[PDB]
DNA sequence: TTGCGTTGCTACCGGTCGCTGCACT
DNA sequence: AAGTGCAGCGACCGGTAGCAACGCA
C-alpha cells in the first residue's frame, strides 16, 4: 500500500501531463498543499497549548503522511524549493525558463540546475537571500532557505 | 545506568562515591578513539566507507560494546574542554586547580574553558579547524558550532 | 522522609546522499 | 527480462533542546 509516484517532467505554464508523469504546476501546487497542512497543525497546536510551528516542521510532513499525502516528503520538497522560489518571485522568468527547457528537450534535472542562475541575479538586484524567503512573500515564508543557495548566492 | 555526575577535580585527584572526575571525562574520548579504530578496520574488511571522524555509527558501535556511557550529546558538551586538555594541558590544569578553590559546578568549568581556547584562536588566524586538525587526537572530533561563531563574533 | 537543581542522555530537529523503484529499449 | 538512465524518497546524518533522575540539600 501507499505506493511511489511517477516522475516529474518539464511543462509549459497551464500545460497538462503526459499520462504516467506529472507537470510542474502540480509540483508548485504541492507546496501550497504543505501550507494547508501547516495551517492544520498550527491549529492543533493552539488547542493543546503547544508551541506554534511558523514553518514546515517534520511534524507537518508526518501529518500529511497520516492524512495520505506522503507525496509531500522532506527531500523532494527541499530538492525543488529553489524553483518554488523562482515561481513565486518572478513567475514571468520561471515560465520562460520552462518554455526554453521544454523546447530544448530538457529533463526535470537540468531544469533544477538551470533555475539557479536567475535567482542568483535576482539576489544581485537585491542583497539578502533570506530576506526574499524571509517573510518577503507570504507563500515563501513557511519554507527554510536551502544551504547551497545561500553560500553560492553571493560569490 | 545513569553515570555518576561529573565534578571538578585537580590533576589526579580521583573522585569518590557517586561522582566521576574530569580525568575520567577525558579518558572517555580516549576510548571513543579506540572504538573509531575498531570501526575503521571493520569497514575495510566489509569494503565500506572508513570514516575519518567519530560518526553516529561509532556511538552505536560502543553501545553494543556495552559502553553506552560514551554517548553523542555528552561528548559534544564537553568536547571544548577536551580540546584544552589536549592542546594546552598546562592551561586546562590551572583552570581545574583554580576551580577546586571556588568549587563551582561543571557547568561553570565548561562555559569558562572557552576563554583560553579563543585566545589560541588568535595567532592561528582563527583557523580553529586547522587547530583541531593539528593534534593527533582531537582530529577525530568535529569542531563544535558554538566555538566557530563565538570565535567569529570576535572577528 | 521532601523537595530542587544540576546534569546525563532520550528523542527528535533539520538536513540530504545515494539507494531503489520506475520507464523504457 | 536484463540493462540503462532518471528521479523519488527511504534511511540515515550531525546537531542539540530539554525531559527525567539522581544527588544533594
Amino acid at each position: 500500500d501507499r505506493p511511489r509516484e511517477h516522475p516529474f517532467v518539464v511543462t509549459e505554464p497551464g500545460e497538462l501531463a503526459r499520462g504516467k508523469k506529472n507537470g510542474l504546476d502540480y509540483l508548485f501546487n504541492l507546496y501550497e498543499q504543505a501550507g494547508k497542512f501547516l495551517e492544520e497543525v498550527q491549529h492543533i497546536a493552539r488547542e493543546k497549548g503547544e508551541k506554534c510551528p511558523t514553518k514546515v516542521t517534520n511534524q507537518v510532513f508526518r501529518h500529511a503522511k497520516v492524512q495520505g499525502a506522503g507525496y509531500i516528503n522532506k527531500p523532494k520538497m527541499r530538492q525543488y524549493v529553489h524553483c518554488y522560489a523562482l515561481h513565486c518571485l518572478a513567475s514571468d522568468k520561471s515560465d520562460e525558463l520552462r518554455r526554453c527547457c521544454k523546447e530544448r528537450g530538457e529533463n526535470v534535472g537540468a531544469w533544477c540546475q538551470a533555475c539557479y542562475l536567475p535567482l542568483i541575479k535576482m539576489a544581485k538586484e537585491k542583497s539578502w537571500d533570506i530576506e526574499g524567503l524571509f517573510n518577503s512573500h507570504d507563500k515563501l515564508k513557511i519554507w527554510y532557505v536551502p544551504k547551497k543557495l545561500i553560500q553560492l548566492c553571493h560569490q
